[PDB]
Parts: C-alpha cells; sequence; structure tokens
C-alpha cells in the first residue's frame, strides 16, 4: 500500500491513483513574486469557539484531530470560499530535519512542518460527498518554523506517547484550535487536491502567510511517531510530506499586497 517510503512514497502514487498527476494536484511551490494581490478577496472568516474535539488518531500516514462535525460549529468561510465549510479534522505534515517536512514550499523554501485543518462545504450534506465535487474542501495550510514553543500545540504533543502506532486512538476532548493559528490570516489561494491517496481534485487550498513557531522539542514528539502498527518493525513517521507538484494551469492569489 502506499506511505512515505522508498517502494510507496509519492513518485509510487499514480499508479494506483492516476488522478497523481492531473491537472490540479497538489502542494505546489508557492512563488510570492508571481502570485498577485486580488483585492476582490475577502478576509478569511474563522469561526472556532464552539469547536468540539473528540479524538486523535494514528491512521499510518499522520495523526489526525477529530471534531464533532454534526452541526456548524467550527466553520470556515469568507476568504475566496462561496459558502459554509465545516472543521472534520486536523493534521501534520513533518521531516526528519528541521530543513524539511512542508508540503508547500514559498520561493522553494520547505518549513520544518505544516498543519492542515481540513473542512466541507456543508451544501453537499457529508465529507463522503464533498470530496467528490470541485469546491467540496477548503483547507487551511499553516506552516510550521522551530523556535520558540508553541503553547497551544504542548497539549497535541503530550497525548502523541498514547498513539504511536497505526491504528491507534485516545479521546481528545476540548481542543481549541484557536490556539493554532498565527497572528495574521493574510492568504495565498489556489485550486487543488487532496495531498494524500485519493488525491481527489476537491479542494480550495487556503495557504496562511505567517508561520506560527514551534520548539525543537515539539516537533521531535511529533518524529517519535510511528508509520508501522503495533508489534511490527519499527518504521518513524517522519518525511510524511508530498512534493510540490506542478502548477500547470493555475494562478495562486494573494489577500494581502
Ligand atoms: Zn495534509
Amino acid at each position: 500500500h502506499w506511505g512515505y517510503g522508498k517502494h510507496n512514497g509519492p513518485e509510487h502514487w499514480h499508479k494506483d491513483f492516476p488522478i497523481a498527476k492531473g491537472e490540479r494536484q497538489s502542494p505546489v511551490d508557492i512563488d510570492t513574486h508571481t502570485a498577485k494581490y486580488d483585492p476582490s478577496l475577502k478576509p478569511l472568516s474563522v469561526s472556532y469557539d464552539q469547536a468540539t474535539s473528540l479524538r486523535i488518531l494514528n491512521n499510518g500516514a499522520a495523526f489526525n484531530v477529530e471534531f464533532d462535525d454534526s452541526q456548524d460549529k467550527a466553520v470556515l468561510k469568507g476568504g475566496p470560499l462561496d459558502g459554509t465549510y465545516r472543521l472534520i479534522q486536523f493534521h501534520f505534515h513533518w521531516g526528519s530535519l528541521d530543513g524539511q517536512g512542508s508540503e508547500h514550499t514559498v520561493d522553494k523554501k520547505k518549513y520544518a512542518a505544516e498543519l492542515h485543518l481540513v473542512h466541507w462545504n456543508t451544501k453537499y450534506g457529508d465529507f463522503g460527498k464533498a470530496v467528490q465535487q470541485p469546491d467540496g474542501l477548503a483547507v487551511l495550510g499553516i506552516f510550521l518554523k522551530v523556535g520558540s514553543a508553541k503553547p497551544g500545540l504542548q497539549k497535541v504533543v503530550d497525548v502523541l506517547d498514547s498513539i504511536k502506532t497505526k491504528g491507534k486512538s485516545a479521546d481528545f476532548t476540548n481542543f481549541d484550535p484557536r490556539g493554532l493559528l498565527p497572528e495574521s490570516l493574510d492568504y495565498w489561494t489556489y485550486p487543488g487536491s487532496l495531498t494524500t491517496p485519493p488525491l481527489l481534485e476537491c479542494v480550495t487550498w487556503i495557504v496562511l502567510k505567517e508561520p506560527i513557531s514551534v520548539s525543537s522539542e515539539q516537533v521531535l514528539k511529533f518524529r517519535k511517531l510511528n508509520f508501522n502498527g503495533e508489534g511490527e518493525p519499527e518504521e518513524l513517521m517522519v518525511d510524511n510530506w508530498r512534493p510540490a507538484q506542478p502548477l500547470k494551469n493555475r494562478q495562486i492569489k494573494a489577500s494581502f499586497k
């Protein structure tokens, strides 16, 4: 099955998922000089005050913090979006070393990690129907650099020991994702895809310009997770990022000058 090893990594995914070579694949390099300011773009509206986290799961590709999405509790609206998108989960991608780990890049710069807050368009009723639509998902991407600790991340870091291996989960209630946001909500946006199989071309990407800072110790703990299941040879969950894909016939728009 697909993964991030030498034998099953991103360069192999097209054999099972031919859309991997499609016209609107993610992630991409964000060339800052070519992204054009679009004065028609609105401020992003991030409404997470009533977010209800439930569980954290190691799915063998990353860890997901899952939310109750049975009602409009934590929603993303505005920005480039038409309509209301409900938060279902967040997860990260990260590297074996601080100099790599992000999926998007900025003028070819790789950050240490990248947070994806995944939201689905409520007009399609459920996540499964949403991923079949070109405007079905909105993913808020936030870069992580290593420096000062991010206090609002520590609760996530501290539970990781309990979900070391694929298939493990732990209760994870009352987590406030507002603690993972940077100060500014300035962003780039473009149409793209899921960055893991099935690689569906159903995502409006919104990537924040301002990275958050996390400490070396925080990200070191990410790197102690495992891709493997319990009792299997240990494969550290590191370098779980898909590299940048061709931009093709797309324009990246900036919300800021
Ligand atoms: Zn992701």
